[PDB]
């Protein structure tokens, strides 16, 4: 019993590690696999699900499947699996010699929370466990007490207004425009180009051109009227097969959904508009400390250039007698578990675990209350 | 109950031998030759059928006759016939002592796999019997879990890709191009030098002149601008009457025929573009793997310089950013017999046979669900 | 300048006529063959090609293609030469006498429609052309403004969710499982039978195998253990050379694939899955009334006992408290034509034209911002 | 230059007119004799070589000898021998002064066409030639584009499938039983009658023993036992020297040699199984056009009933469901020559000559790319 595991489990990739360190032990996507073809060989029963870093190799012969949809987690007999696979084959720790600290999106069902609680004592026997909130844990990555944060990962964008210390519930604005709705966007640009990518196995390498040829565009029509003289902006890509794709036009429009989500028509408003209307709704006098720390995280403030469109936009929104300033940290992507790694490195936390002992005489609505 | 019998029934040449050993011990053709002339000596009913290696010593006399027409076997009086010469002519052993590994070609009929087995049960009572697919049975030889299979035997060519394990059987690209319909056109182009090889006698003189002086071109137009200055490629072959024939340039354009089907008319492609689109049915995924691992087998690929022309010729189809390695072993001819000698002598496999009482209470459709 | 031309373009058939009319006037597939034989007549240059009826006829001799894959016209010299035949050959009329409505698919790339646009201006010389939808057009045969059109062409099968005037393009599940991909696995489970239709010639024999004596099952495992009793099922065809095939469980397990993709290997779900997985895309308000107009079209929808499988199986996916009509008009086949008949002749329509004179000074893009 | 020389020199019979006429100036065998007695009278270098009608009165005294041998000319010293006394003596036109149109058989060697074509220039010196085939001209005798050939002449008897102006060369299924080799089989059954007809000069009067008493059997048993009460089919010949013989059941059993080829032991089938194997091996859509048009030519196919067995034996083998017509014109002897007469006296041949001048740039491998 020297340090705790913190096992961030997000919508489309596992982070874990442990509680101390700076860079995460554990980078693999959340994918369970199933093989689809007939399988001649001698290996009969020889590995019928491949979880993580398998099912990307192989991922040519399986059927893969994202357990969780939007944070929230719909088959249970997978998320045990990748959980296996964390500990044992990936760690290389038991479970029942560390706490963990799982973390979860806000806003998720009452069932969520619950369920997750009765797996890691019903199966894996851990000492004591804690369910954070992604949003809270980006601020001590940061390290501030004061902001709104665009959590904006794979499965679900959300603001969450924070003030020196006091959360802002009734001030939420969740979205369900994220990364795995920007590749599907994706697929559907690409189309146009005459390039078909369909299936699961071609959906993760959409996923690869999203996450190294598409950027922002600071301003968009002039960028769209720059795609007329298609001979500057054309980046080409070399395909896993040998093929070259010549991609134009779809490297600003797909980043651009999460500005304008009537593209892939949604009746709300983009990541610029939901966080303007999530501080016009926390009280006048904090109005002017959130201007000023706008905390990103999440894969999807990864791309080029987000950080401008941002702080041009909620200007042109925001009375202009003061200052916008995004506070985009450069490691931004792991932020979510870098507050994670400091939270359970805390004298003030040890105390605020739940055990299996005060789970047993109060029961699954004991994690409810903790501190929401 | 020690060992297995491996009888590769092939469609022009019966491999048969024992589970464990490096070279059969049964190499003759699938030959089942009627005498038609008188007859006049006192021997009236003496050897009325020869079979094997006795129809090729008297085939002068002899109206031969191959029993498999593209891997179907059109006449079951005489495939009878041979196995009851394979087991206790030459390998000289009781079939009701050893199980058997019966090969066929895939894409076969369902009715030729179950009359398969109606004989080896109901006529020779062997114990147990499975039967496997040739093309599987290459990668066993090599060595190799991932490729795809180039199996020109002598009654069909047939392309199967087979990744880590999981055969894909949506994109086997049948070709009934074969050795025999090489000899076929080797005694067309024959008449034109005047030679006239007609009777199945002499289709067995073109047959050992195709397996001796017949090369395959790198490039075809150059060596047949060659053959203008006809005095450097003329070889020589002497036919068992003590005749000379000087072939040409028909050393070269009947193992073209495999590259070019439109000399026979055919209305389909070579084996450089039934193996290029054969993989381009593969998964994106997988098709890095497969032109890596391009496995050859069958008789039809021991002509000199074929793995030149592949690699030469799937190279112009490819995409040009990428290599392929076509894996031609220097014993390949009997590769399908080498993995069915290795995969008889597994452990995971002794439980894999189909009994005889298993048969009885099951039926014949027993053997069609065995692994596809 | 009285009527206008309707050239539906379909990806294995052509349908030409004029609008007004209830049937057109030209039904003839999309062939463009090349003689491949030595041809020793004195016709040497005598019709190099053979277009659409002619290549019907004279298909033993021909090298049949079709230059349409997937809505995707691969090859424009042959896409070129097909309209010169339907034009002057088939209808009788000049192109500059009359405005032509061309369809196509949705979700084509747009390269597609600027260069049919190109071809109808700068070759034919037309008065004015509109690129319509033929999803669009299913509705106006149907007489309907609502309701998800299931269009299993021959190249391509969409479902396209339409309310009552306004298209949800954020919800169009294209799938490219079609009329052309039933006939390659037909001829891959007629090999069983031991009957090898191979090449393009016989390629027109599977399809008319498939027109006639092909159905769909309403539950697919008891008609399977019917065939297990293999009296009752086995139809006869006659073949154009006069043999006979008897052909049992392969009348429906062809259009089986249709709803299990994974016979021929594609990772995606059948048509009762893209049509439900197409309504739970679109608007929660909006899902009563797609449900109770389901308007199917396409050849591929003139099964027998289709209305049947779709009404039986998505009725298992919705909420069982409501109602599922599938809406299948007996003149499906030409339903898209049928609505391009109507909207030609529309009063509402005569302005929604092409002109020359506009395509020259706005370019080619003219045409993609026409109701998109 | 007005008309064209016609040159059919068959394998046993050289016929030879001009372009126009239906019938040729010129009937007359193949026969270059050489006397083999002492000669005492003053004539000693008096006509030392008798050609053709010549060499047909004074037989008795000469060793005939056909130059010809199926088809492939053995000694070309006599058939210059040939073509000077029938340009010359029979024709009575100069060589100089027409073109000429040579026929021969199909698979014939390459070095046979070339041979030709060196002495027509180098020798005769006409001003064009072409080198036609034979059975492709049966098809313009008889006003057709469509059918196979049974062209069994008196060297040679080839099935040639012709579709609709283009022929398939990798069908021609080749026979060397004919005319001349049922002249031999019939010398061999008239020794168990007692006559012994052995040399040359004999071997003329077995040919037309052969042309006169010898029909074909529609049922070969009930003909057979016919003979038992030999009294109403032995028919009587009258020889040159006044005797008789009373030939009986060797009146059918000599042309049933065309139909069973094991009688004069070739390993092969009849004239109607390389009927019918040259449609099985021709494609399917053009299989059905194939049995309704079966022309016949050639002299062996002159006898009584032949058009009766042929209709009666492929019916036997064809599916039975539709018709086979045995196209049989009652001057189908000459045909090879009218359809000579007819293709050189159109206007699309008329640039289809090979002249001298193109001969002498191209050389000898310009004769064989003309049509194949
Ligand atoms: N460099 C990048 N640029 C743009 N998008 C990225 C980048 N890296 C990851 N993404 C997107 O973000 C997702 C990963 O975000 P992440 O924060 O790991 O999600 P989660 O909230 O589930 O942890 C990926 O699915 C990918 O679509
Ligand atoms: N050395 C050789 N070179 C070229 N072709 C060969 C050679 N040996 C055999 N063949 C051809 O390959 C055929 C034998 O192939 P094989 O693999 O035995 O066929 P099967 O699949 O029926 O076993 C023979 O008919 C012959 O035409
Ligand atoms: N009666 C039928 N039953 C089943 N399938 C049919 C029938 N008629 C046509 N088809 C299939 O539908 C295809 C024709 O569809 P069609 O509507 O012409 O496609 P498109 O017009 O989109 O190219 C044919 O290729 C055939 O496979
Ligand atoms: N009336 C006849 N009946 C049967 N056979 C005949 C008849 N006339 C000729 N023949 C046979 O046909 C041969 C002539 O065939 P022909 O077509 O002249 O040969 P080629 O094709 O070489 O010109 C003769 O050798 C003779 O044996
Ligand atoms: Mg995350
Ligand atoms: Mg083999
Ligand atoms: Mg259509
Ligand atoms: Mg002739």
């Amino acid at each position: 019993e020297t340090t705790a595991l913190v096992c961030d489990n997000g919508s489309g990739l596992v982070k874990a590690g442990f509680a101390g360190d700076d860079a995460p032990r554990a980078v693999f996507p959340s994918i369970v696999g199933r093989p689809r073809h007939q399988g001649v060989m001698v290996g009969m029963g020889q590995k019928d699900s491949y979880v993580g870093d398998e099912a990307q190799s192989k991922r040519g012969i399986l059927t893969l499947k994202y357990p969780i949809e939007h944070g929230i987690i719909t088959n249970w007999d997978d998320m045990e699996k990748i959980w296996h696979h964390t500990f044992y084959n990936e760690l290389r720790v038991a479970p029942e010699e560390h706490p963990t600290l799982l973390t979860e999106a806000p806003l998720n069902p009452k069932a969520n929370r619950e369920k997750m609680t009765q797996i890691m004592f019903e199966t894996f026997n851990v000492p004591a466990m804690y369910v954070a909130i992604q949003a809270v844990l980006s601020l001590y990555a940061s390290g501030r007490t004061t902001g709104i944060v665009l959590d904006s990962g794979d499965g679900v964008t959300h603001n969450v207004p924070i003030y020196e210390g006091y959360a802002l519930p009734h001030a939420i604005m969740r979205l369900d425009l994220a990364g795995r709705d920007l590749t599907d966007y994706l697929m559907k640009i690409l189309t146009e180009r005459g390039y078909s990518f369909v299936t699961t196995a071609e959906r993760e390498i959409v996923r690869d051109i999203k996450e190294k040829l598409c950027y922002v565009a600071l301003d968009f029509e002039n960028e769209m009227a720059t795609a007329a003289s298609s001979s500057s902006l054309e980046k080409s890509y070399e395909l896993p097969d040998g093929q070259v794709i010549t991609i134009g036009n779809e490297r600003f429009r797909c980043p651009e959904t999460l500005f304008q989500p009537s593209f892939i028509g949604m009746e709300s408003a983009g990541i610029h508009e939901t966080t303007y209307n999530s501080i016009m709704k926390c009280d006048i006098d904090i109005r002017k400390d959130l201007y000023a720390n706008n905390v990103m995280s999440g894969g999807t403030t990864m791309y080029p250039g987000i950080a401008d469109r941002m702080q041009k936009e909620i200007t042109a929104l925001a009375p202009s007698t003061m200052k916008i300033k995004i506070i985009a940290p450069p490691e931004r992507k792991y932020s979510v578990w870098i507050g994670g790694s400091i939270l359970a490195s805390l004298s003030t936390f040890q105390q605020m675990w739940i055990t299996k002992q005060e789970y047993d005489e109060a029961g699954p609505s004991i994690v409810h209350r903790k501190c929401f």
